């Protein structure tokens, strides 16, 4: 069995991209966050805490017919950002593009912070990492991925993320048309419960590549490209008018500015980021300094790419007994 569904932009920084995913029976519609750096499939509800809900469209399980309260389990999870959410949890049907699951944990939040309550179109989220990190307790839920992995005629995912555009994710199979050349895959650590690989290093702008070895994780919730502070002064030194900035918190540069590509390798591959992917836009409304795309790890303490890489590629997640994650151009 496959799934292919539409993913859309949040904003016209593509800050976040959003999927439809039908929960319950009858079909709930709620936009779900795609998410491979976490491993809770959680959701608005209607036991949130109402002061906390704001034009966000909130499952209902008393409505579906496939809901069951999963009693005693509690969940409650904490993210990279400092957002937060914690609650309760069902199982219910779950379909993403055509794909069913049955007995889905769908965690229901009673209470999310005030980063969530604040964005209106994130309904909530979809943890494509690996199971391991699921915070249901006490008994640890699996991912949607891993339910359906069984059915599928081959246990990938991949992502396809727009520039300024929707974007496809695909469950089953490779469309041999979404992408130019060949895949390189490449091995994937589950360690740590990330898909965890090493990139081959970087080029700046038409810049000699320099071969070393980082190891990051490829996160579709994660917006922006989080690099080893050597790699991101080595390109906003490129960059005429730019600086980091403590007010800011990061690296910004003239609005005027052309920033320069940013290649990345993957084994004997080499990734390009067109520069106007690298730029975020004015750090406050009407500003002529622009915030970067491209911004260090050393505070966070793991290398992230986020979607301004992996919009440049054709992601496959290789779901596997030995994991990989495949990258090719497009
Ligand atoms: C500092 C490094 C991590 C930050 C990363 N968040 C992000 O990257 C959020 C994404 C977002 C877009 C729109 C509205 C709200 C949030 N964006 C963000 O902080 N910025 C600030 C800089 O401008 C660009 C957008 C993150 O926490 N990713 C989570 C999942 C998100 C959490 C907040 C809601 C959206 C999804 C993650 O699961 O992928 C994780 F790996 F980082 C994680 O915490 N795993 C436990």
């Amino acid at each position: 069995s496959t799934g292919s569904a539409t993913t859309t932009p949040i904003d016209s920084l593509d800050d976040a991209y959003i999927t439809p995913v039908q929960i319950g029976t009858p079909a709930q519609t709620l936009n779900l966050d795609f998410d491979t750096g976490s491993s809770d499939l959680w959701v608005f509800s209607s036991e949130t805490t109402a002061s906390e809900v704001d034009g966000q469209t909130i499952y209902t399980p008393s409505k579906s017919t496939t809901a069951k309260l999963l009693s005693g389990a509690t969940w409650s999870i904490s993210y990279g950002d400092g957002s937060s959410s914690s609650g309760d949890v069902y199982t219910d049907t779950v379909s993403v593009g055509g794909l069913t699951v049955t007995g889905q944990a769908v965690e229901s939040a009673k209470k999310v912070s005030s980063s969530f309550t604040e964005d209106s179109t994130i309904d909530g989220l979809l943890g494509l990492a690996f199971s391991t990190l699921n915070t249901v307790s006490p008994t640890q839920q699996k991912t949607f991925f891993d339910n359906a992995k069984a059915s599928l005629d081959s246990p990938v995912f991949t992502a396809d993320l727009g520039y300024h555009a929707p974007g496809t994710y695909n469950f089953g199979f490779i469309d041999t048309t979404a992408y130019t050349g060949s895949i390189t895959y490449t091995a994937v650590s589950t360690k740590q419960g990330f898909w965890e690989w090493t990139s081959t290093g970087y080029a700046v702008g038409s810049g000699t590549f320099k071969s070393t070895s980082i190891d990051g994780i490829a996160d579709t919730g994660t917006t922006l490209l989080y690099l080893p502070a050597t790699v991101v002064s080595a390109y906003w030194a490129q960059v005429s008018g730019a600086k980091s900035s403590s007010s800011v918190g990061g690296y910004v540069f003239p609005c005027s500015a052309t920033l320069p590509s940013f290649t990345f390798g993957v084994g004997s591959a080499r990734i390009v980021i067109p520069g106007d992917y690298i730029d975020f836009g004015p750090i406050s409304t009407g500003s002529s300094s622009c915030f970067g795309g491209i911004q260090s790890s050393a505070g966070i303490g793991i290398n992230i790419f986020g979607d301004v890489a992996l919009k440049a590629a054709f992601v496959v997640f290789n779901g596997a007994t030995t994991p990989t994650l495949g990258f090719a151009s497009k």
